[PDB]
């Protein structure tokens, strides 16, 4: 028990390490094949997941994922991260502005033999939107 | 240490019930008098805090809280939570709209002796948004 905390915690931490290095293979070699993806309480089919991790390297090519606090209980893992980038490649038509921008994410994993079945996350990317000009700046 | 983890989930899911009456006090007496509140890695002052939450009611008066996942690991609980309500208030620059919102939010709660010394939160409210249509369906 104690041991699976640890070793499913190791699991994140080489996930997130994979997304520092911007490799998506050291992040998707963890994932079950029929791995469920969770957003806003939807399903989000697992193609759909792989374009929105690409989209946002191609956008934020040095992002860069803090890790603020890791906790582990029974097969479940959940991180609260905040991730740093530059506005250095395209954001869907918007065109590099190279401006600094931080958002904040949650993600919750759910493990069977060391890989992740189900993955819940919630994230915050208005304070990326508003340095963007995507949204209003008082919303 | 078990037995830690259970009462502090058991204070977490009581404070979530004074939420769903709307009673703030049942929530602020789990807080100790020098509690800690983040948002978007931000010191967020206690009194501003609560102004913040009685502005939230004010918004949404029939709110509820459906928690998601609720999990805990030494003195701390985190909860995976949605939120429904209908839109029966005037909400920053807009009036009433009586629409029925939904949004997500992750709660981090620090206990020390049965009080939380420390609570991060990360919400994202972009669908409670888009649904007042304060920022383009899109985005």
């Amino acid at each position: 028990d104690d041991r699976t905390l640890a070793e499913n915690k190791e699991r994140c931490l080489q996930m997130v390490a994979a997304w520092n290095r911007w490799e998506l293979d050291g992040i998707i070699k963890y994932w079950a094949p029929d791995v469920v993806h969770y957003s806003e309480d939807k399903v989000v089919d697992t193609d759909e997941m792989i374009r929105r991790m690409e989209g946002g390297i191609q956008a934020f090519p040095d992002l860069h994922l803090d890790v603020k606090s890791i906790m582990a209980e029974e097969d479940r893992v959940i991180l609260r991260i905040t991730i740093t980038a530059t506005h250095k490649g395209r954001f869907g038509d918007l065109a590099p502005t190279n401006r600094k921008v931080a958002w904040h994410i949650v993600e919750e994993l759910r493990f069977v033999d060391g890989k992740v079945v189900e993955h819940w996350d919630v994230m915050n990317y208005l304070p990326m939107l508003k340095e963007l000009g995507k949204v209003p700046a008082d919303v």
